[PDB]
């Protein structure tokens, strides 16, 4: 458990592979008002498990509308070109629809929030 918390510092992707790692990071992001980045990333991970093509289409539109589109309530601050590439992808949705956008939010978290998380009292109190 102390060992596991230490493991989260191996890399951002290692943190993300642990349910308690995700929960802890989620809580931290709420304190910096950026948890939408992780919510979007996790939604994309769930999206990639979709088998049904009808569900794929409806779920792609919901995720796009929530996080990516103009006026998204949980808009992620990815670059405008990636947003428009994503909008084009959504004209014929597939399992790769969000790859570029997910990649950008992953990078934002790995480079900005994750290093800050590892210096937080929230994390350090777990040893
Ligand atoms: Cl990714």
């Amino acid at each position: 458990s102390t060992e596991e918390a230490t493991r989260w510092a191996d890399s951002f992707d290692v943190l993300l592979s642990h349910k308690y790692g995700v929960a802890a990071f989620r809580a931290f992001l709420k304190t910096e008002f950026s948890e939408e980045n992780l919510e979007f990333w996790l939604a994309c991970e769930e999206f990639k498990k979709t088998r049904s093509t009808a569900k794929l289409v409806s779920k792609a539109h919901r995720i796009f509308e929530e996080f990516v589109d103009v006026q998204a309530p949980r808009e992620v601050n990815i670059d405008f070109q990636t947003r428009e590439a994503t909008r084009k992808n959504l004209q014929e949705p597939s399992l790769t629809c969000f790859d570029q956008a997910q990649g950008k939010v992953h990078s934002l978290m790995e480079k900005d929030s994750y290093p800050r998380f590892l210096r937080s009292k929230m994390y350090l109190d777990l040893l």
